[PDB]
Formats: C-alpha cells, sequence, structure tokens
C-alpha cells in the first residue's frame, strides 16, 4: 500500500538505463546497479575498468565466499565474463533486510559498461531458467524471498525525464500513490523472461489485422533493460506502414523509420498530434477477456540530447525490428506502473502517475474487452 522509503529510489540518465543503490560485502560496499527485468544474473564490475566509478573489491569483504567457477556471457552487442561467488547484499532504499546472494564478479567485458554512465553492475530480476551458466544459479530476487519475509513481488515506476531520469522500485509490494485508475493483470505465460501474450494491436484505434500469433513470434516480454519497443519483423513492417499513413501530413526519410537517422524540429515545434497512439491488447485474467494499454508519441519518439552537430530538437524513432520477439522496453514501461506479481504469476499495468503526456492525449489502461481465441496467439 505505501512504502515511502522506496519511492524515488531509482536514477539514471537518458538512454543509459535505470539504477538502484545496493551494498555488497562486509563491511558494505555501495554500488549503483542497473535494474533489468530482461535477465537473471546479479553481475558487478570487480576490476578497475576505466569507465567505472567504483567496483566490487572481494578482498575487502569478510563474508565473501568463492564458488570457484567462472561464467562467460555473450550478448548480441557485447559480453562479460566473471567469477562466481556469494556475499551479503542489501538495498539501502529497499526492505530492511540483508541476504546471501550469488554475485558474478565481472573481470572482463566488451561493450557492456557504458562510458559516462553512473552504474557498475546489473541486477537481473527475471527467473532462474535464463540464469547463466544454468538454472541452478539462484537469482537475487529468489534468494531475497527465500531468506526473508519479503512478499514475492516487486513493482516498477520508470519516469523518464543528458537529462536525469528517475523512478521507483517497490520491493515486496505496491504503492498506490504511483498510479491512477485500476491495475489490470495479464498472465506470465512461462517463468523464464517475464513473458506475456499480445492479442491485438491498434494504431490510432485501427486494428493491424495480423494473425495475432505474429505479435508473439517467438515471444513477447516486459524488459526494463531495453530502451525500445522492439517488434517482430513482419509486425514491425505493418506497424510502420500504418504509422507512416497516420502521419502522412509530413514526410520523413525511410532511414528515420529504420532508426538509421534522426529527425529534428525547431525547439518547441514538435508535431505530436500528427503521430498516432499505439494500443496493445494483452491477454486478461479470465477466459475470452483482454485489456488494452495505450502509449503516446511522447513515448516512442525519443529526444536525443547529445547531438553536438545540431541545435534543434532531434528525436529517434524508438520502435524497431527484432528476431527474438516483441520487447516491451522503456517505450512501454514509462507510460505505466508495472507490477511483477510473481506470487500469482501475473503482470499488472496501471496508468503511471508520472508519465509524460500533453493536453489532448494521455496514456491509458482500459478493460474489459471481449477477445476470442487468445490462446492461439502464443507461439510454440
Ligand atoms: C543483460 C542485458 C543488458 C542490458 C543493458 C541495459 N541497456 C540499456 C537500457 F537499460 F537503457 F536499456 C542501457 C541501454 C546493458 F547495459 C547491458 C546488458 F547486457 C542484455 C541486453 S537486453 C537486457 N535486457 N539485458
Amino acid at each position: 500500500g505505501s512504502f515511502v522509503e522506496m519511492v524515488d529510489n531509482l536514477r539514471g540518465k537518458s538512454g543509459q538505463g535505470y539504477y538502484v543503490e545496493m551494498t555488497v560485502g562486509s563491511p558494505p560496499q555501495t554500488l549503483n546497479i542497473l535494474v533489468d527485468t530482461g535477465s537473471s544474473n546479479f553481475a558487478v564490475g570487480a576490476a578497475p575498468h576505466p569507465f567505472l566509478h567504483r567496483y566490487y573489491q572481494r578482498q575487502l569483504s569478510s563474508t565473501y565466499r568463492d564458488l570457484r567457477k567462472g561464467v562467460y556471457v555473450p550478448y548480441t552487442q557485447g559480453k562479460w565474463e566473471g567469477e562466481l561467488g556469494t556475499d551479503l547484499v542489501s538495498i539501502p532504499h529497499g526492505p530492511n533486510v540483508t541476504v546471501r546472494a550469488n554475485i558474478a564478479a565481472i573481470t572482463e567485458s566488451d561493450k557492456f559498461f557504458i562510458n559516462g554512465s553512473n552504474w557498475e553492475g546489473i541486477l537481473g530480476l527475471a527467473y532462474a531458467e535464463i540464469a547463466r551458466p544454468d538454472d541452478s544459479l539462484e537469482p537475487f530476487f529468489d534468494s531475497l524471498v527465500k531468506q526473508t519475509h519479503v512478499p514475492n513481488l516487486f513493482s516498477l515506476q520508470l519516469c523518464g525525464a543528458l537529462a536525469s531520469v528517475g523512478g521507483s522500485m517497490i520491493i515486496g509490494g505496491i504503492d498506490h500513490s504511483l498510479y491512477t485508475g485500476s491495475l489490470w493483470y495479464t498472465p506470465i505465460r512461462r517463468e523464464w523472461y517475464y513473458e506475456v501474450i499480445i492479442v491485438r494491436v491498434e494504431i490510432n484505434g485501427q486494428d493491424l489485422k495480423m494473425d495475432c500469433k505474429e505479435y508473439n513470434y517467438d515471444k513477447s516480454i516486459v524488459d526494463s533493460g531495453t530502451t525500445n519497443l522492439r517488434l517482430p519483423k513482419k509486425v514491425f513492417e505493418a506497424a510502420v506502414k500504418s504509422i507512416k499513413a497516420a502521419s502522412s501530413t509530413e514526410k520523413f526519410p525511410d532511414g528515420f523509420w529504420l532508426g538509421e537517422q534522426l529527425v529534428c524540429w525547431q525547439a518547441g515545434t514538435t508535431p505530436w498530434n500528427i503521430f498516432p497512439v499505439i494500443s496493445l491488447y494483452l491477454m486478461g485474467e479470465v477466459t475470452n477477456q483482454s485489456f488494452r494499454i495505450t502509449i503516446l508519441p511522447q513515448q516512442y519518439l525519443r529526444p536525443v540530447e547529445d547531438v553536438a552537430t545540431s541545435q534543434d530538437d532531434c528525436y529517434k524513432f524508438a520502435i524497431s525490428q527484432s528476431s527474438t520477439g516483441t520487447v516491451m522496453g522503456a517505450v512501454i514501461m514509462e507510460g505505466f506502473y508495472v507490477v511483477f506479481d510473481r506470487a500469482r504469476k501475473r503482470i499488472g499495468f496501471a496508468v503511471s502517475a508520472c508519465h509524460v503526456h500533453d493536453e489532448f492525449r494521455t496514456a491509458a489502461v482500459e478493460g474489459p474487452f471481449v477477445t476470442l481465441d487468445m490462446e492461439d496467439c502464443g507461439y510454440n
């Protein structure tokens, strides 16, 4: 209901992610840690990489235990390698508890840390099934719940605005001051990523009319560690086609839609109203029942601040194609208060009390709707 100590416990800079302060070891070493619902390892810089403000110094911790096992973790765009151990962990602006958790001490990386960012590790909040090297490495939140009385759920309010960003991570509950209206829940299809099922997509109220299975090819997930709304290729093609149409009073280079060039307007003259809203219908809690979440151009047209060769307002098209399914990143989550109700295997959405909107349109969460054959939307 109300967890005042945890409100506003997230920080970041635009495009560089949201982080929470944590301590690791005895005595406690403070580190800023990126909050990532799209992975399941707790991995921290443990060596003086030049990009890092600080790093985990295992030699200073009396409660450090070595698992004597390494882990090599490649991504599409980078990689880290580290040494597994366990140690005492806490969240200063979180529950008043200390737990023994797995920690991967990162000892080598490439294109992982960000030059100029203020975080030096990652907190993977997803499930053991996708932990590296395998699912016997218990994720942080699983340890937290097993070792304490913290309820098995957490919620994220990501507020957006290099400008500073902020938000809240409520550990073990929900703060009803962070949202308006009602929460609506969609089932977690499988506990690996936070996988959900999209059953309908509308641009400005007009249905895309695809076989809904396409929306979830090969999965759809909710991911605080991804900035864009990523869409499967076939779906991205139809969504762009329809967004181009709704916004055809102005024209834009093909490269802009492909995220290959920015687009700029005179400071203060961005044509929000020429861009359509985007609605995702999600599978609901009941047979044949769905609800819809709606986002604005304010969410999927993102300011790019660090353009030294321009003085105008420049923006990046932040919807993009994927070959790993739909990814509801920050473009989606910044419109909503999102509740990761692990105990009940469901994800709640409500309109965020802090989301960015204008005088004509606001983000919305609405239901119930009648949607048939929603089980056919899932990819097997
Ligand atoms: C672990 C990973 C990851 C995320 C970020 C966070 N990416 C950001 C974001 F959080 F803002 F999205 C900084 C740009 C990294 F920095 C490094 C990673 F390996 C892999 C890529 S997608 C994901 N959910 N998690």
